[PDB]
C-alpha cells in the first residue's frame, strides 16, 4: 500500500511556458486558453504589496511569451479571473484532454505535477488539509503547476500553484483564481489557522492496514459516534459523522469490522501512542488517503 | 519534501494488454515488439511448477491477443527470453519513446506505472533494495507492469513485475527477464533473506530535512568512517564507502555539514530513536531516497 499519483500523461500534455517581462513560469493550455498565475505579471520589487489591476494596464498581448516546446503561441487576447490570468491565443491545444475545472472539498486528495519553465519534472499526491493548505513540494518557478483527478478518461483540475506560507505548506488557487483557504497572492506571511487531521481519512488507512495484513492495532473495544468524538476534539481531529460512517460502510464490509470498532482502536491508537510499532510502514497516523483512494487501490 | 515520481506520459504510450487462454497482463510495446512476463502461458493449475519450455511449445502466435485500446494487433513471431515473452507485432508502436534497458543496482531508485488489462492505474517511487525486491502496490493483474527512470527524453526501463513474496514484497525482472535477487517464477513462498538499510539514501535524506528546515537531530560530535560502520553492522545497515562520501558531497556542500558530523548524528539518532519527534513528517528513518532524488527534489 502506497501513496499513489494518478498517470500524468493527459496533463503532461498541456503544460506550457509564460513569460512577462523576466519572470517565468507555467501555464495550463486548454483549447485555445492559456491560464496562469496572474503574479507573472509582477516583478521581484513588486510582489510585497502587488497592485495587479495597476500592473497589468501597462501590458499587452505582446508582452506574454507563451512556449509550447520549441514553438512560439501567439497571444491574442489577455483578462484577468480572479488570481488567473487567462491568455487567449492562435491556436488550440491537439492535445486538449477531456476535462472539467472543480473545486474540490477539504479532505480530499488530487495529484500534482510539478513543473519547472513548462516541462513535467514529477508526480505526487496531495490532500487539501482542513484548514485549506497543502503540503507539497515546490521550489522557484513551480506556480502554475496543477492538481488534478482522473475520472475514466476526463481531467479534473482542481488547483493551480502560487505561494508558500512560513510553515513551509502551500497555498493556490482553483482554475477560476479563487484561493482555497484565505490567502491572498502577496509575499508578505501569512496564517492558515490550526489544522486538523482528516479522522475520516485516518480510518479509511486503518482498513487499509487491516486489509494489508497488518492488524495488531485492533482491540476488543467498541465506542460511541458522541464518544470517540469526545477524544477526536482533543486531539484536533475532525468530527466524525453518521456519512463519514456509511463512506466507510464498504470498507467495513470488506474487513468485517464495524466502523465504532476501528473507532475504539483509534482511541487507543491517540491515548496510547503506538508504542514503536508500525502501521502499512509509517510511525504515525496517515490521514492523506481517502476512503475512495483505499478502495481504489486495495481492488 | 515529497516522494515523487517521474512523469509517465512517455510510458502509458507503451502499455497493451497481452491475453493467453484465460490469463491476461500487461504488456511493454515499443517499436515492433511486445514483452511481457512469461506466466501469461500458464493456467492456474500451472504456476505451482510450470514448466515453461513445455507450456510454450503448445503455443503459437495466433493464441496471444494483444490489444491497445480498441485495436488489435497481429502477432507473427513469439520467443522466450529468460522470464520474459517477446512477441513479434506487424505494427511498430507509433508512441515509442527514445529508450533503453538497464539492469539498476541495489539502493537506485524508479517509478513504477501499475497497470491492469494495459490500463494505467497509477503511479509511484520505489528503491531497489539490498536484498533485490521492491515494497510496491500490485494486485492481480499487475503484472507486466514497469519500473523507469527518464533522463531528459529518454526512458530507461529497468524492471517488469512478477510476483509477490510472503512478506508482502514484490519482486521482478530486468527487460531481459533475468529476475532481479535469488527468485524464480513459480507460485511458491521463497527467501528474500535479511533486508539492509541503505545508508547513504538515510543520509541523503537527514541532509533533505536540514536543506527543509528540520535541524532538531544535529548535535555537536563526529566519528570516524570505521567507528560509524561499527554502529552500522549493529543494524543492518550497509557500510558506508568514500565512493558514498563523495556522492554525498554536493549536499555536504549545500549544507555545510560534514558527511561525518552527519553519521554521527545518525548513530545517535540509531541508538537513541527519535524520541516521538518526526523529520520531514516521518516518524522513521527513510531510505528510498537517493543523493540524486534529493539534488534533483532540492533545486
Ligand atoms: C511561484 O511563483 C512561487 C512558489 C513558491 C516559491 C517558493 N516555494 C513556493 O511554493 N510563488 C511565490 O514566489 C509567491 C509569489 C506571490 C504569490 C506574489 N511568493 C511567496 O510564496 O512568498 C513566500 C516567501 C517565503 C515567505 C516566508 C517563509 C518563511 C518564513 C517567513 C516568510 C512566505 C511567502
Ligand atoms: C501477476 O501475475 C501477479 C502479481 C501478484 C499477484 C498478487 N500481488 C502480486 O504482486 N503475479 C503472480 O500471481 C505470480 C505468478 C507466478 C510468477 C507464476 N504468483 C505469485 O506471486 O504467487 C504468490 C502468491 C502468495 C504467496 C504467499 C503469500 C503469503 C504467504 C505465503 C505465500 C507467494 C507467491
Amino acid at each position: 500500500f502506497r501513496k499513489m499519483a494518478f498517470p500524468s500523461g493527459k496533463v503532461e500534455g498541456c503544460m506550457v511556458q509564460v513569460t512577462c517581462g523576466t519572470t517565468t513560469l507555467n501555464g495550463l493550455w486548454l483549447d485555445d486558453v492559456v491560464y496562469c498565475p496572474r503574479h507573472v505579471i509582477c516583478t521581484s520589487e513588486d510582489m510585497l504589496n502587488p497592485n495587479y489591476e495597476d500592473l497589468l494596464i501597462r501590458k499587452s498581448n505582446h508582452n506574454f511569451l507563451v512556449q509550447a516546446g520549441n514553438v512560439q503561441l501567439r497571444v491574442i487576447g489577455h483578462s484577468m479571473q480572479n488570481c488567473v490570468l487567462k491568455l487567449k491565443v492562435d491556436t488550440a491545444n491537439p492535445k486538449t484532454p477531456k476535462y472539467k475545472f472543480v473545486r474540490i472539498q477539504p479532505g480530499q486528495t488530487f495529484s500534482v505535477l510539478a513543473c519547472y519553465n513548462g516541462s513535467p519534472s514529477g508526480v505526487y499526491q496531495c490532500a487539501m488539509r482542513p484548514n485549506f493548505t497543502i503540503k507539497g513540494s515546490f521550489l522557484n518557478g513551480s506556480c502554475g503547476s496543477v492538481g488534478f483527478n482522473i475520472d475514466y478518461d476526463c481531467v479534473s483540475f482542481c488547483y493551480m500553484h502560487h505561494m508558500e506560507l512560513p510553515t513551509g505548506v502551500h497555498a493556490g488557487t482553483d482554475l477560476e483564481g479563487n484561493f482555497y483557504g484565505p490567502f491572498v497572492d502577496r509575499q508578505t506571511a501569512q496564517a492558515a489557522g490550526t489544522d486538523t487531521t482528516i479522522t475520516v481519512n485516518v480510518l479509511a488507512w486503518l482498513y487499509a492496514a487491516v486489509i494489508n495484513g497488518d492488524r495488531w492495532f485492533l482491540n476488543r473495544f467498541t465506542t460511541t459516534l458522541n464518544d470517540f468524538n469526545l477524544v477526536a476534539m482533543k486531539y484536533n481531529y475532525e468530527p466524525l459523522t453518521q456519512d463519514h460512517v456509511d463512506i466507510l460502510g464498504p470498507l467495513s464490509a470488506q474487513t468485517g469490522i464495524a466502523v465504532l470498532d476501528m473507532c475504539a482502536s483509534l482511541k487507543e491508537l491517540l491515548q496510547n501512542g503506538m508504542n514503536g510499532r508500525t502501521i502499512l510502514g509509517s510511525a504515525l497516523l496517515e490521514d492523506e488517503f481517502t476512503p475512495f483512494d483505499v478502495v481504489r487501490q486495495c481492488s
